[PDB]
């Protein structure tokens, strides 16, 4: 499936997506792009939408 993320660092906000075949696979992944970019904070996940959210 498709997962997508909501990065939120405040001025900088960021949407990427993700073919994984789970969504642990996506998070994982999500969890890279985040720190890449210098954000590290509160993450949520919507399994009804593959939607994961995190926000400095």
């Amino acid at each position: 499936d498709t997962y997508k993320l909501i990065l939120n660092g405040x001025s900088l906000k960021g949407e990427t997506t993700t073919e994984a075949v789970d969504a642990a696979t996506a998070e994982k992944v999500f969890k890279q792009y985040a720190n890449d970019n210098g954000v590290d904070g509160e993450w949520t996940y919507d399994d009804a939408t593959k939607t994961f959210t995190v926000t400095e």
